[PDB]
This record gives C-alpha cells, sequence and structure tokens, in this order.
C-alpha cells in the first residue's frame, strides 16, 4: 500500500524554496506522554506530514517519540516549534531552541517561529533565528501573531525576512487584510484555531454548505482555508476526527460558498490580541 503513496503532501512553496504541507496537525494541549504521543501517531499514520508544536505546549518530547516511532523518514516530515515569550533575546533564544530540539530528539527543525510579538525583544530574538537558519538547525524561520506593523518593524531590522506568519484564522476572523499584506511580502500564512477551537464545527451555515458535498462543517472550514492560499493546522485527540480533517483534497468549494463563508466574518478572536497579550514578558 505504501504509507508514502497516501501521504497528505499537498504543499505551498515558502519564499526560500522549502515545501510546506498545507495541512498540519495541531498539538496545543494534547497532554505530554501517551495522549499526545498516540494522537500524533494516529495523525502520522493517517497521512499527515506536517506537525505543529511549541515549547509552551510542554509536549515536544511526546512529539519526538511519535516521530521516532512512526515508519516514515525524518525527511518526509515537517516539524514546527516555537520560541515562548519568556525566552526572547539572542542568547536566550539559542538556549531555548536547544532545549526544544533536544526534547524533539531531532537533528534539525523544519520551521521555528516567534510565538508572540511582545513589546521590543523580537528583533533581537530574530538575529538568533537567522543564525540557526544559516547553520541549518532550522530550514525555515517565521513569525506568529504579528500584525502588519510588527512585520514592517522587523523588515527594517533583519537580514532574512520572516517566511511564515501563523495567526488565528477562521470564518469569524478571516484575516483577509493581514493575509494580503503577508502575500505582498512573500510571507506564507498558517491558520491557528482553524476550526474556531471547536466552536464552529456545528455552525448551521457551514453544515449546510458541507451537506452539498457530503462533507462536514469542519472539512468545509479547512477547505475554505486551503483555497484561500493559507496553511491549516487543526488539532484533535480523536482518531476518527483526525482522519476526517485530512479528507479535504477530494472536493472544491464553489466561488459562491467561498463568498458566503467570507461573509461570516465578525472580527471575533477566540484567542488573545497580539497588541495586548504580554504573558511571561
Ligand atoms: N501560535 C499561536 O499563537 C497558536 C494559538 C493557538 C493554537 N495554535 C496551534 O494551532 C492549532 C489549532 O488551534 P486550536 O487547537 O486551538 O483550535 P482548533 O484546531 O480549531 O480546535 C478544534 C477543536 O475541535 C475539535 N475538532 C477537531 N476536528 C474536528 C472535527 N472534524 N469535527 C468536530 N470537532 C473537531 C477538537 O476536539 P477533539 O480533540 O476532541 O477532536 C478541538 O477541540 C493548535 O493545536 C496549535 O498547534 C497556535
Amino acid at each position: 500500500g505504501s504509507p508514502e503513496f497516501m501521504a497528505l503532501t499537498q504543499s505551498l512553496k515558502l519564499s526560500n524554496g522549502v515545501m510546506m504541507p498545507v495541512l498540519g496537525f495541531g498539538m496545543w494541549k494534547l497532554q505530554d506522554g501517551n495522549e499526545a504521543e498516540t494522537a500524533t501517531m494516529w495523525a502520522i499514520k493517517s497521512g499527515y506530514r506536517h506537525i505543529d508544536t511549541a515549547a509552551i505546549y510542554k509536549n515536544e518530547e511526546s512529539a519526538g517519540r511519535a516521530i521516532a516511532s512512526c515508519g516514515v523518514p525524518r525527511e518526509e516530515l515537517f516539524v514546527t516549534t516555537k520560541l515562548w515569550n519568556s525566552d526572547q533575546g539572542y542568547e536566550s533564544t539559542l538556549s531555548a531552541f536547544e532545549k526544544s530540539i533536544k526534547k524533539l530528539g531531532l537533528e534539525y527543525v523544519d520551521l521555528y517561529l516567534i510565538h508572540w510579538p511582545g513589546k521590543d525583544k523580537f528583533i533581537d530574538t530574530w538575529k538568533a533565528f537567522e543564525k540557526l537558519y544559516a547553520d541549518k538547525k532550522v530550514r525555515a524561520i517565521g513569525v506568529s501573531n504579528f500584525h502588519e506593523h510588527h512585520i514592517e518593524e522587523l523588515l527594517k531590522h533583519c537580514k532574512v525576512a520572516p517566511m511564515v506568519n501563523q495567526i488565528e484564522l477562521h470564518p469569524l476572523l478571516n484575516q483577509k487584510a493581514l493575509c494580503e499584506y503577508c502575500k505582498s511580502k512573500n510571507i506564507a500564512v498558517t491558520a491557528w484555531s482553524p476550526l474556531g477551537q471547536g466552536h464552529l464545527v456545528e455552525d448551521a451555515r457551514l453544515k449546510a454548505i458541507g451537506g452539498k458535498y457530503g462533507k462536514t462543517a469542519a472539512q468545509v472550514m479547512l477547505r475554505w482555508e486551503i483555497q484561500a492560499g493559507v496553511i491549516t493546522i487543526p488539532k484533535s485527540g480523536n482518531e476518527a476526527r483526525i482522519k476526517e480533517n485530512g479528507n479535504i483534497f477530494d472536493f472544491e468549494l464553489t466561488a459562491e460558498d467561498i463568498q458566503v463563508i467570507d461573509g461570516m466574518n465578525a472580527g471575533h478572536r477566540y484567542g488573545p490580541d497580539p497588541e495586548v497579550f504580554m504573558n511571561d514578558f
């Protein structure tokens, strides 16, 4: 059968030529140990080749075991981790990265992101990212929760421009403007809480649309995101839902459905606002 021929490899090309799978597995709060480890294994076995974690999630080690246990070579897997706010700063970042890489038990990370912008320590933190990139400890470097002015500020103080901006994005917060800005700068967008953190999986508007294709609201959201040119990383600790989220390279939303979903925007965040969130800074 070959796990190879079945893998969910549809990807987009980042500005530096690296291919990043448009569908990834979110790991926020999977409980370190058996839970996170088993869920991650179900994902990898289902065809996922992109995994999203973060130091702050306290489950990098579980992710590592899954990766070391699945039957797929490291080269075919895209692994992302993030630098938590408390570790910003040049030397602090290099040290944080080592801790993360050692828990993941890997020789290199595919993508490393600054978790939150904060106030005035990301530019310095970035030099460390560019250092890790130059040395090849990470194959791509990016940002997370950055508004357009945060990026403009970084672009004035960097040698290498970020390649990804991971932001909260779903039907109630489509982020069309920030997505456009990022595209202008050749920055790929990854959507977090792409299913509205589970609060949109039963939306009548989304379900109705899904009914036209024998697809669920969750699958409709993920497809809407992918067609919008964004990368999506839904999470789940349920084996059947993991497989469900991966069955989105089957159909296509019509121009009408897309306009209907884009029409749902309410500027609603389920998460914190990058402008004010200062935890651990
Ligand atoms: N950089 C950042 O600031 C940031 C912030 C938040 C999240 N993230 C990342 O992005 C990921 C996604 O964010 P998130 O986990 O908050 O939100 P999400 O992925 O939208 O969460 C979806 C919720 O819906 C349920 N679900 C998943 N698939 C489903 C399906 N097919 N049908 C019905 N319910 C389904 C899940 O429950 P079950 O587990 O029971 O399936 C889960 O609780 C995270 O895991 C994390 O890696 C990054």
